[PDB]
């Protein structure tokens, strides 16, 4: 593997102004901010993520920062962006419209097939680049896709992301939710680009259901057995069989036979050219 000479930019605190909290909870807190780069005049709208005040959490936050600093893809969040005082804070370009999961909930009456299919394309496009860099996300979900503008989304939350090396074709070990993980990850902790493909299935299913909760009301405990029996997520009411089939191909038992991100991008691209062919939504063309 080629050596990684990405440049990590260390930001002085005086360069950053925190304006508003965007979100908080167990994971830590994200702010909206202005960043003025040393020593320029331009004001860059910014997201500033810190941990809440609680062993390996700081080290891993930095690992996450390294990943975001090493890539330049239109559909992957890029670090700007690290400040150290008074605690670690990751600084990324502001995504005005928040996370995609909430976005599709709020605007459900307003979202057409064109945007939904396009999101399938972009997310698959981002994941594609991750494959080329041999990075397994391990935690792909609609809550980890952010919205820059209606027709431009980015994958984020690389905190559990792992870089495959040498001959390694899987990663073995975090707390990504079981309802989005591949059956072989549940059983053998066998994380690959192909398990990510499963997660993508669930992700795009969250979209077609306008922020549906997968297997809703079924305890996590019962999930492994549900999926052993062959049960999968239902056909969303807007989905033609063409679209659902793609989802079902991602949830097949043989990981290797699953479609690849490269193939999923090309396929949803084909659908994107005639959207109303493929998703059937009230009030749309
Ligand atoms: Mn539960």
């Amino acid at each position: 593997t080629a050596p990684n000479q990405a440049q990590l930019r260390i930001l002085k605190e005086t360069e950053l102004k925190r304006v508003k909290v965007l979100g908080s909870g167990a994971f830590g807190t994200v702010y909206k901010g202005i960043w003025v780069p040393e020593g320029e005049t331009v004001k860059i709208p910014v997201a500033i993520k810190i941990l809440n005040e609680t062993p390996k959490a700081n080290v891993e936050f930095m690992d996450e920062a390294l990943i975001m600093a090493s890539m330049d893809h239109p559909h992957l969040v890029r670090l700007l962006g690290v400040c150290l005082s008074p605690t670690i804070q990751l600084v990324t370009q502001l995504m005005p419209h928040g996370c995609l999961l909430e976005y599709v909930h709020e605007h459900k009456d307003n979202i057409g097939s064109q945007l939904l299919l396009n999101w399938c394309v972009q997310i698959a496009k981002g994941m594609m680049y991750l494959e080329e860099r041999r990075l397994v996300h391990r935690d792909l979900a609609a809550r980890n896709v952010l919205v820059k503008s209606p027709n431009h989304v980015k994958i984020t939350d690389f905190g559990l992301a792992r870089l495959l090396e040498g001959d390694e074709k899987e990663y073995n070990a975090g707390k990504m939710p079981i309802k989005w993980m591949a059956l072989e990850c549940i059983h053998y902790r066998k994380f690959t680009h192909q398990s990510d493909v499963w997660s993508y299935g669930v992700t795009i299913w969250e979209l077609m259901t306008f922020g549906g909760k997968p297997y809703d009301g079924i305890p996590t405990r019962e999930i492994p057995d549900l999926l052993e029996k062959g049960e999968r997520l239902p056909q969303p009411p807007i989905c033609t069989i063409d679209v659902y089939m793609v989802m079902v191909k991602c949830w097949m038992i043989d990981a290797d036979s699953r479609p690849k991100f490269k193939e999923l991008a090309a396929e949803f691209s084909r659908m994107a050219r005639d959207p109303q062919r493929y998703l059937v939504i009230q009030g749309d063309d």
